[PDB]
């Protein structure tokens, strides 16, 4: 669907059996979770934004619904205030900007 | 126009007689500039994302060329590493998410 923007486009995911709210993010290049639980091997990376950088964890080939449109991505969890879905995913569900 | 976003959605702004580029940004509240010369009074702010917090400068009214559209609003202006605008102005030039 159409989403405007007078509020934070905040839509539901859901990824490895848990129900999450997570904000659409057309400024962010990859996808990055508040601490969750997750299986298999993960590299060590770098993110960096206003104010710092963090450290996350980077699992690849995560499966995720974000609101009905499945996906399978590099996911980065890490100490985010907030679960943000990035250009990486936002491309495999055909997400774009209008104006 | 449609942005895809196999790219940064990167654009052409016109802000106090000078030509930059800034980022769109749907994950962004405020519109934050790196440092640049604006006119006026300008009140004292912090605005924090992954890594931390960052002092601003908060300007009003400022008029802006996002692509095109003219636009006025708060701009903040900071040491952001890129230029971002925010949702304060995607929504005044009527800017919108699909999928
Ligand atoms: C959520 C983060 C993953 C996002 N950061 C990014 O996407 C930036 C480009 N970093 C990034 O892509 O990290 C990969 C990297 C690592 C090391 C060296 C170079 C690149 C972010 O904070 N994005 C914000 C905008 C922004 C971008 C750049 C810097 C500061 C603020 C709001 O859209
Ligand atoms: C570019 C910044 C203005 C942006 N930050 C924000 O918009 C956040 C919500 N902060 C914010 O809105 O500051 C106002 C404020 C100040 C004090 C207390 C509460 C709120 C950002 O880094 N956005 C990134 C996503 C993000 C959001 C929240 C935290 C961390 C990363 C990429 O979209």
């Amino acid at each position: 669907p159409q989403i405007t923007l007078w509020k934070r486009p905040l839509v539901t995911i859901k990824i490895g059996g848990q129900l999450k709210e997570a904000l659409l993010d057309t400024g962010a290049d990859d996808t990055v979770l508040e601490e969750m639980s997750l299986p298999g091997r993960w590299k060590p990376k770098m993110i960096g934004g206003i104010g710092g950088f963090i450290k996350v964890r980077q699992y690849d080939q995560i499966l995720i619904e974000i609101c009905g449109h499945k996906a399978i991505g590099t996911v980065l969890v890490g100490p985010t205030p907030v679960n943000i879905i990035g250009r990486n995913l936002l491309t495999q569900i055909g997400c774009t900007l209008n104006f």
